[PDB]
């Protein structure tokens, strides 16, 4: 099944990015895909400490702002403190499993590494503006707004995970459990991990991007200045992030690296353009919550619904999927000074 | 069975190291057990970047030794690149699904992402000292004797990650799978992860200081002086690697964690003492293809076994076990020079 060191001698630079032979050495004087290399290298260049950075000003801005904007505030920090809990471990869990090149591996964790720095970084927020940091942790994993905003993200992961089991434990074949039949499809196991890589690279490029724009709202005001200059450093970060998945994604679709892979992305192009529209309608759902109390200078429901609108489409076409809202400029260029 | 993010509002200052609850929120403002925490602070303060070792004089340096130098050279670093490729893929495969503490969960993952810079260092000192390094690399996953003295840590990594598998999927029991009973115990695969991390321990306390010695040999020649400089910051890293295993199992030895586990420990601790025995072994028998074409002055076949039973007695003691060879003292205290 799998293991930990092939002891095949095999060529790294014709496998394919996933589901060849296990990585054995990790070697990085050569690459299938530099870009890979490249993102490695950018990564490590960008390394940053939380506690670096002066957050001593936030607390009293959150106590001044109105309750209905400490509301936006840190109900924008718990579900960005969700997101990377889940890219924390996530990539690492999922994807190195499954990984055969080892530029790959290693880019994913990097990546993954990077994730646990900025779930460090909001607890460095958390602990300099509220008495008790209890109270939000705990929100995150109760909070019904949040996990109906989130609906659907862990669910992508742990199926990719236990297929990839099941594939690993008894291979290809009909086979049976406890009295009941169990198919395991390696086409089907392609299609689980391209959907989850389009999910995560929607996770990355379009769900943190909108929860950007409600932090850098606030830098705009000159408030939650501690906060800003990290949600900076993190943004810079997601970029490669969300690099790393369009790469990914548009080798798996043009067929240079598996000609399954890109019938299965030609298959699957409706599933996954809906599956970004209901995303964006994730986003868009989610201010109701956030503005459930009223809204806050150059932030709403609906300049957010246009920026969830504009960013959506920028990044479907990135991955070639067709627009699927009405082609506008950014509602926010004022977001352009941070990110 | 496994999640990316359990929905269960969960006191994780109670949960066991390992096999409890999935993590859910990554939060870093409260530990159940503080040193994993100081760890992950010590890694990130150690932080490096192989490519900015100047190792322009490495080559002059190394082209110049005579052969049989250049043999016992290569050869070590042949290990150490082997063993971090696992290393750096093997604790997020095979550990990180089992933790159920956010301060061990991200520990892990560090330590982890600390080792692909380790691989990455001796890409960089490799690919600057011989004009085809992908004899190197393809000579470590052949070579023979490489890899019987590394014979059993893959397997048991991979063996583990068979076992978790399994448990995720089934659970508990005694199941049919295609006509075959498989019995799937969580009192043995707490067992295995438990062995796994007394065989970690013996890798990177014990197998890898061996490795330290010999290339260290060079240093104190004030020859391959990039490669040294690496050394020491592998060192310094490894230091703090072995610290968090000793404490993983001085903790569960104690009592305090899981009482399953410090049940184990006692029930086990003779296949703890027999997994050093074994790898101090390997470590002895290696010296024969070491030296093959000769030895160095302070350096041969009596001196490696020296060291290896002079460190493997320091490290047993250090968690708990009774030592295998008679007491001596440094072989090599020009070694404390670059630890
Ligand atoms: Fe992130
Ligand atoms: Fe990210
Ligand atoms: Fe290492
Ligand atoms: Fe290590
Ligand atoms: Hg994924
Ligand atoms: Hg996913
Ligand atoms: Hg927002
Ligand atoms: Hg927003
Ligand atoms: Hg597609
Ligand atoms: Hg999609
Ligand atoms: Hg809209
Ligand atoms: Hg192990
Ligand atoms: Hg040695
Ligand atoms: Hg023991
Ligand atoms: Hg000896």
């Amino acid at each position: 099944a799998y293991t930990t060191f092939s002891q095949t001698k095999n060529d790294q630079l014709k496998e394919p990015m996933f589901f060849g032979q296990p990585v054995n050495v990790a070697r990085y004087d050569q690459q299938k895909y530099d870009i890979f290399e490249k993102l490695i290298e950018k990564q490590l260049s960008f390394f940053w400490r939380p506690e670096e950075v002066d957050v001593s000003r936030d607390r009293i801005d959150y106590q001044a702002l109105p309750e209905h904007e400490k509301h936006i505030f840190i109900s924008n920090l718990k579900y960005q403190t969700l997101l990377d809990s889940i890219q924390g471990r996530s990539p690492n869990v999922a994807l190195l499993p499954l990984i055969s090149i080892p530029e790959l591996e290693t880019w994913v964790e990097t990546w993954a590494f990077s994730e646990t720095i900025h779930s460090r970084s909001y607890t460095h927020i958390i602990r300099n503006i509220v008495n008790d940091p209890s109270v939000v942790f705990d929100d995150i994993v109760t909070n019904e707004q949040i996990q109906k905003r989130a609906e659907g993200i862990s669910s992508y992961y742990d199926e990719l995970i236990e297929m990839t089991s099941y594939w690993h434990l008894l291979g290809e074949g009909t086979h049976t459990v406890n009295g009941k039949t169990v198919t395991v499809s390696l086409r089907e196991l392609k299609k689980k991990l391209y959907l989850c890589l389009m999910s995560v690279n929607a996770l990355e490029a379009i769900r943190f991007y909108v929860s950007f724009a409600c932090s850098f709202a606030f830098a705009e005001r000159e408030l939650m200045e501690g906060n800003a200059k990290i949600i900076r450093l993190i943004a810079r970060d997601e970029a490669l992030h969300l690099t790393g998945t369009q790469h990914m994604l548009n080798l798996l679709r043009s067929g240079a690296d598996d000609p399954e892979m890109a019938e299965i992305a030609e298959e699957c192009k409706q599933e996954c353009y809906d599956l970004f529209v209901q995303a964006a309608q994730q986003e868009k759902d989610w201010a109701d919550y956030l503005f459930r109390d009223g809204s806050m200078i150059g932030l709403n429901k609906d300049i957010l619904c246009q920026y969830v609108e504009y960013i959506t489409n920028i990044r479907m076409q990135a991955v070639g999927l067709d627009l699927p809202f009405q082609t506008r400029s950014n509602p926010i260029p004022w977001i352009n000074t941070w990110l």
